């Protein structure tokens, strides 16, 4: 039936925008782990500039 | 019944199209997550760099 | 269902909100060994001006 | 028989239900899972950037 | 069944505390790992600090 | 299918072009650390010529 | 059945060649990536060289 | 019947040499995916030899 | 079960306490490391003090 | 018939605690296990800690 | 059956120290690739302290 | 089958000739990045020579 | 059947072969690998020696 | 019938020390592919070594 | 199966033994890495020494 891939189309759109809206607060989340490895090391370069 | 067969035979056409349009959403979800492994990925990169 | 994704993005806002509360503890345990040394480095910087 | 479908339907719309009631504890399970791996996660993170 | 989604449901609330539970100890597991690591990386910094 | 790999070449397309705009942001985080690190040690250089 | 065999062998043999198209993919985002990492690393290399 | 095992017998063995030809597209296309392997990990290869 | 969770809970509680006691040579094997590098870095401030 | 469900009622009870005899043997199994990797990854930390 | 649970629990005591005695040899084959780990970190030691 | 394990050969021997060929490549990029160690440590071989 | 027990144990011993012979491959790709990281790390020796 | 249950026990021990004998090639076979992983895991050892 | 753990524990003492075989090639090769290291550090000792 190609009214029944008419029903799975319309839900799989659904969910590949829910993989979108998840995989948002992926790059969100390494957002706040790649400004705690920024910070951090320019705290170990002041270390070495010092030294 | 060949006449049987060209029933069975149509049918089987439109049930193998549909596999090709729900696999074609299977190809644009694997697009979306591997668009979240190369982004966070990159994040990653930027991490061992300013290491 | 887009309900489910309602789910799954508030505690994924609770878990983003997690990581920047234990990335605040790594800026401020690199504060303490950066303050390590800088103390050490100016010991060993009285060392060479006397010499 | 037509009525048959009606009853039929009825219990159907009831175990998909039943469904979305326990798909919603999978999400809040691997709420807690994905919440043992951002704490454990950042304190491997810490290993690393007093390393 | 509703009330077969009820007995369902009290023994997933069950099977999620377990796993705060265990994921508890999961947390304390890496508190000594990273007791470890920050004495231990404390001595090298001392191994540099001398050199 | 060839018609399935002309999906996904056109989204590894869009992908790849992503690896370089965020690689571009990765030669310039390092274009700052390493100004850092030029002026930085010309300051350790006048330590040695005043010496 | 032989003629079976047939029908399987030529969509494996477009399938193994879609295999080789997307791995070609492959090759050329693992080369910006390693433009990104000669790149940097050589600028690493002229923040040691100034030291 | 005996005669019967004769003709169940040679179907088998056809049916048997299908079987190797199948499983030799199976070696090729694991002869391109590990290809892909060799030159991809190659490249990250490089990328520490220059860090 | 929770009576399945009292004896995880045990188990995991023994190997906590195994981590604490390998952890403790972890401290101990960087001590005798530590002492190689105060004992030769003294030697080499003999070194700079004769010159 | 009811006293029917009597007889099959007490045996899926005994059942029921049949697997949770065998489970608690799982439990156990995975102590050991779990055991191997709490003392081979201790052994790997150290190998990082003298490099 | 009760007597079936007994022969199954005897066993998979026999199983799980089965497990124990190739955890055994896991044990003893990281001491030795920390023995290499150890020994070879030591001359890199010495590379450094005459350095 | 042997003849299996003879397409699995010679396709590992064309991809260990493919490893050669490419590190190959990277013992030519470590040759130009020593040269560029080469000539800056003589540039500053030269800034001791004139203090 | 111990007869069947015959055949299957010639046919794994066969595929147990193709193991050792795969497997001999496996040791020859890792000496050009481990070649390269011999050659290139004595050029990053060379680096410091200079410096 | 008794006499029933007398053939089918003497087959089914036939059966099972067949389950032995390949069970026996199993323990072997892995044993083949865990000398490949503990000869090629030490050749990457190797490349850290030198590193 | 204890005769299973027979067959098992003998190819881990071959497996073993094969590892301190690998790993006294990696305490010679650091030997002559740091033959290196001792000579070429002494050639720097009398550049400090004629200065």
């Amino acid at each position: 039936a190609d009214d029944a891939t008419s029903q799975a189309k319309a839900a799989f759109d659904s969910l590949t925008a829910q993989a979108t809206e998840m995989s948002g607060y992926a790059w969100a989340l390494v957002v706040l782990v790649v400004g705690a490895t920024v910070g951090i090391k320019l705290f170990k370069k002041f270390v070495s500039r010092a030294s």
